[PDB]
Order: C-alpha cells, then sequence, then structure tokens
C-alpha cells in the first residue's frame, strides 16, 4: 500500500465529516484496582501526548508498493488454495440483496449499530433510516444505491481504543478506514455465499478462522494443525500489502468460477479513495481496515502469500502437506517437518511484507502448544479432559480492558464479559481476578457468574 496523491476537500467536492474528535474512553471504577499502563489512542494532531507528527505518523504503515504484477511463485500459490477451495462447491452466483442485508443463517446481517460510511455519516444519514430488520426492505436501499451509485470514498477516522503507552507517543494509532454502505451490499452480493460457506466452515480447506467461536474451535486446532506449527506477527500486514495480493486474489476467484463483473469489484478495494476530516487522498495497494466485510478476503490473501513464501524459500516443498488457518493477518500454521522462519521473514522481506517470529527470541523454537498464540488466546488442555482445549486470553490483557468504560452504565455487561474470558486460565487466575474484583464495594454489588457453572455450559457445547 502507497498513498498516490492527496487533495483538500474544497478541491474534490467531496463533503466533510467533522470529527467530533475527544474521546469516549473514561477510566472505569476499577482503574486504580487493578494494574496496566495503557491509554485512550491519540485521536487529534494537537494531543498533549504527541512525540511526533500525528497525521505523518497515521500514514507511515503505508510503507510502498514492492511488486505489481504475479510472478511464477504467487501464481503456483494462487492455484494451489484455488484448487483446494473447489471441493467446498462455492456458490458463485450473486446473493439478492434482501439476503446481502439482512442476513442468512451462516451470514450476518449488516449492523445497524455503525455508520453507513460516505455520503451518508457527512449527511447525517444512519443505516436505521435505510434498513429495518422486521420489514426486510430493500426497496429503500435500491433507492439509495441508484442516487450515489457504487465505488464511492471510505470514510477514514481514528479507532477510539485502548493503546500501549510507547504508540500513543509515538503517534501510532489505527484508522477505521469504513466503505459506503453501498459498497458494502454490492459487495456482499457478489460474494455472500462465499462468505457464508467460509462462515460454516473454519478451519484447514478453507484456511480461514473467520467468524470461528474460539470455545469450541479451540480443541479442532491440534487435530487440524499436526506436526510441527509454525506462527508469526506481521508488522501493518493491510498497509503492506501491494496490488500484487490482490492479482493474485482475483486469480484464486476467477479459478472457482466467478464473473467478470464480480471480480472486478477487487479493484475497487486495491485502488480507494478515502476521506480523511477535510482532505481526500487515493491509496493503491493494502487493504481497508476498519470494518469486517473485509477479514475473509484478508484471510484468503494470507493463505496465498504463506503458500508463495514456502515454494520461494524452499525448493519443491510440498503444498499438499500444508495446513493453516487464517483470521485476517493471524496465522497458524503446520508442517510435517519445522520450518526456518527467518528465511520466510527474508523472503517476506523481498514482497515487501514484515515479519517478526511470535516469541522474543529472533525466531521460534520451536512454538508448540505452549507458548502458541492464536487470536492473542493461549492454547491450554483442560485439567480434567485433556482433549477439550481452552481458549487463554491472557490476564494482562483482561486487566488492561477492566480498566476503562465508554458508559458508566455498562459495568454490570463489561464484567460479565471479560469473566466470560478470563476462567479459561483456570480456576486459580478466576478467583484472583474475582477477588480483585471484591475487593472494592462496586465489585461486591455485581453479579459475577460462578466458575465451575462456566466450565459447566462449556462441557455442554462438546
Ligand atoms: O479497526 C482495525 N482492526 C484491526 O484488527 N486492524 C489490524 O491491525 C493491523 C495493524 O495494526 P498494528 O500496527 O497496531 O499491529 P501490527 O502488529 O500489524 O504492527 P506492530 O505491533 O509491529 O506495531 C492491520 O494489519 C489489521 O489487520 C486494523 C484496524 Br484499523
Ligand atoms: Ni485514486
Amino acid at each position: 500500500g502507497e498513498i498516490q496523491w492527496v487533495k483538500p476537500n474544497k478541491e474534490t467536492g467531496r463533503l466533510s465529516i467533522n470529527g467530533p474528535t475527544r474521546t469516549k474512553l473514561e477510566p472505569s471504577v476499577f482503574h486504580d484496582v487493578f494494574e496496566g499502563n495503557k491509554e485512550p489512542a491519540v485521536l487529534h494532531s494537537k494531543d498533549p501526548r504527541l512525540e511526533v507528527d500525528f497525521e505523518q505518523a497515521l500514514f507511515s504503515k503505508y510503507v510502498g508498493n514492492t511488486l505489481y504484477e504475479p510472478d511464477e511463485y504467487i501464481k503456483e500459490a494462487a492455484l494451489h488454495y484455488a484448487n483446494q477451495l473447489k471441493q467446498l462447491e462455492i456458490n458463485t452466483s450473486q446473493m439478492s440483496m434482501e439476503e446481502a442485508c439482512y442476513g442468512t443463517e451462516n451470514l450476518e446481517a449488516i449492523d445497524l449499530h455503525t455508520s453507513a460510511g460516505y455520503p451518508y455519516s457527512a449527511l447525517g444519514i444512519k443505516k436505521r433510516d435505510i434498513l429495518d430488520p422486521t420489514t426486510r426492505d430493500v426497496s429503500k436501499m435500491k433507492f439509495y444505491m441508484d442516487k450515489y451509485g457504487l465505488d464511492l470514498p471510505y470514510s477514514t477516522y481514528v479507532k477510539d481504543e485502548l493503546r500501549s503507552i510507547d504508540k500513543i507517543k509515538k503517534g501510532k494509532s489505527r484508522l477505521i478506514e469504513a466503505s459506503s454502505l453501498n459498497d458494502s451490499v454490492y459487495l456482499r452480493m457478489a460474494f455472500g455465499h462465499l462468505y457464508e460457506t467460509f462462515h460454516a466452515n473454519p478451519g484447514t480447506i478453507t484456511g480461514s478462522a473467520v467468524g470461528c467461536n474460539p470455545d469450541t474451535f479451540w480443541s479442532k486446532l491440534p487435530i487440524l494443525l499436526p506436526g510441527s506449527l509454525f506462527a508469526f506477527d506481521y508488522s501493518g500486514y493491510d498497509a503492506s500489502l501491494s496490488p500484487v495480493w490482490f492479482r493474485a486474489l482475483e486469480l484464486v476467484l476467477r479459478e472457482i468460477g466467478y464473473s467478470e463483473g464480480a471480480i472486478s469489484l477487487i479493484e475497487g478495494i486495491n485502488h480507494t479513495h478515502h476521506v480523511y476530516r477535510n482532505k481526500t487522498y487515493c491509496v493503491l495497494g493494502g487493504m481497508p481496515s476498519g470494518c469486517s466485510g473485509t477479514s475473509i478476503f484478508n484471510s484468503m490473501i494470507n493463505n496465498i502469500i504463506i503458500r508463495a513464501l514456502l515454494i520461494k524459500t524452499f525448493k519443491g516443498i510440498d503444498l499438499d502437506e500444508l495446513n493453516m488457518v487464517a483470521y485476517g493477518d493471524d496465522v497458524l500454521a503446520s508442517y510435517p517437518f519445522p520450518i526456518d522462519c527467518l528465511e520466510l521473514a527474508k523472503t517476506g522481506k523481498e514482497y515487501g511484507l514484515t515479519m517478526t517470529p511470535a516469541d522474543k527470541s529472533p525466531c521460534f523454537n520451536e512454538v508448540n502448544w505452549d507458548n502458541a498464540t492464536f487470536l492473542k488466546r493461549g492454547f491450554l488442555p483442560d485439567e480434567q479432559f485433556p482433549f477439550l482445549i481452552h481458549p487463554t486470553m491472557p490476564m494482562r490483557e483482561i486487566h488492561e480492558s477492566i480498566r476503562w468504560t465508554k458508559d458508566a452504565r455498562n459495568t454490570q455487561d463489561h464484567v460479565r464479559s471479560l469473566c466470560l474470558l478470563a476462567w479459561h486460565n483456570g480456576k486459580q487466575e478466576y478467583e484472583k481476578f474475582v477477588s480483585t474484583i471484591r475487593s472494592v464495594p462496586v465489585g461486591r454489588a455485581l453479579a459475577i457468574p460462578n466458575y465451575e457453572n462456566l466450565r459447566r455450559n462449556w462441557l455442554e457445547l462438546f
């Protein structure tokens, strides 16, 4: 990804958002009860805690594009993953508007709680004005789609979220880059069935863990990834993807039987316009970050990357014996024998992708289930039933999260949510958590769920 040009809104004629540049995250009742050092992210250019220029720090994620066109390694990788998909028999025919907007059993309805994007968010029009789940009416959508058309700019804004104190100083906030409701609807009409099958089939056929339920899916992973595991963290994955990866995704999409009309929508993702407050700019390469109607494609592209890195680093490596799942940038993969992570990372460097192995370290050793991280979570076999695997969210993260709130009226719900995460760390850990909560009068007034009861309901999921 790389910005091509920037122009002021006055020049382009694009509507300005505002924004309401103030954090909604306030310290919660447990702020000083628990330990942590994460504050709300930097929202405006004038933030007192800034070390650098904010606006230019924001866009330093676009490291540039190295390759524009698939070489022989990328094509072979795209074909293998394409071939592997075929067994899923993905329905390539356009999904109706009604289903794309209001949901099926394997595809969730468009979230009515997010902004509708350009120009709706700028015009005060929100999704509730257009969509109604009770009526399931699409005529008002077709109307607004008629009015504004497709290929609209992505309304871009800073994500109001907790960040490390280092990222606040260095000004590395994260952007929500939201597509226009119009393009969401159209994209989901073209690829809605693909999303459906993917959602319904987390695992090694799809190569995806998108929409999985870590509570149950965790136990399936050791079986789905036998032999020697490998994994790593990407640095700025989304913005580091060059147009080559979108080209390779087009190849994959064509090979599984998509029309050219549907396939031409991928260029609208590769080459994007954005509006950030009162300046508009053009991005070539790079996956738009904000929304989730982009998660599946990221996971697919990652399935291409991993394959393309393997066959380029190791002559005559066997792609039929690779197993992987990806949720965006996050990848868990395995192979019959171990793989040099530092050699992959240098092959990835050729394609403009920053990779550092998930450890210290500076590499794998060899990274198996004990230290294995996926979707932040670790993997812990159940004490009594070792074949059942707990997803372990690190207490470190849970502590950071409890110390802040966006709405003070939501302390009960927010805590329960964290408890549903916490207990997987074990009975000893959970007691220590709940007692620190009950270390304060407000905590003792709360309905904190019982350990063995939580375990009970978990067992009943198997
Ligand atoms: O709303 C959102 N949700 C979301 O999951 N991302 C995801 O974060 C990634 C970029 O964010 P980092 O830079 O904070 O973490 P990294 O690990 O990639 O870099 P470093 O930890 O080495 O600094 C992107 O590749 C997206 O996949 C981005 C946005 Br925006
Ligand atoms: Ni452009």
